[PDB]
């Protein structure tokens, strides 16, 4: 079993290990750090036996809608990061922590939206956002490092 709680700054040396172990884009310190003091009500960690396991790291922003046809202004979410130590993956775990996340940008941040970047190579990611109803709402081309295409995926809240 797993638990999910607010990232706190005692968490950062985990999920940077977690960050490391599982994702590409290898996030400095200050950056997790900055991210937790900014949007930290809506940073989640999920714990298994005191250790961090997941995460999920948010961005909170203003601006354009990438859901509507129109130029619209809106408060948006921003998924900056996810990750789930594989030993631990189909259990509900990043689905737990999308949830959390969701639910805090609408709450505590007023978002309309919330919206992230996914590598179109990445299957099981993509499994996961599209059954908790993300739409594939633009191709980001060569958004990532190497050249790789992502697919923005959004959705309302
Ligand atoms: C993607 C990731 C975060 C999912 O973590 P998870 O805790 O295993 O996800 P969940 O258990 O909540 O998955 C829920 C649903 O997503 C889908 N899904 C998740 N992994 C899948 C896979 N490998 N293949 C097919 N579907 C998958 C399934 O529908 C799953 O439902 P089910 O378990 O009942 O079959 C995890 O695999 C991971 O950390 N990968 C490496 C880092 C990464 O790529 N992060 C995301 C970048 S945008």
């Amino acid at each position: 079993d797993f638990t999910l709680r607010n990232a706190r700054m005692d968490d950062i040396d985990q999920i940077i290990k977690i960050n490391r172990l599982t994702l590409p884009e290898n996030y400095p310190y200050y950056f997790f750090v900055e991210h937790l003091k900014e949007y930290g009500l809506a940073f989640f960690v999920a714990i298994v036996d005191n250790s961090v396991v997941g995460y999920i790291m948010p961005r909170i922003e203003w601006g354009f809608s990438n859901i509507k046809q129109l130029p619209s202004l809106v408060r948006k979410g921003h998924v900056v990061s996810i990750a789930v130590l594989e030993e631990y993956r189909r259990k509900g775990i990043a689905t737990t922590l999308l949830e959390a996340s969701m639910k805090s940008m609408k709450n505590d941040y007023n978002a309309e939206e919330i919206y992230l970047e996914v590598r179109v190579s990445n299957y099981p990611a993509i499994a996961l956002y599209e059954k908790l109803n993300f739409k594939k709402v633009k191709v980001l081309k060569g958004y990532y490092a190497d050249g790789e295409d992502a697919y923005l995926m959004a959705r309302p809240l």
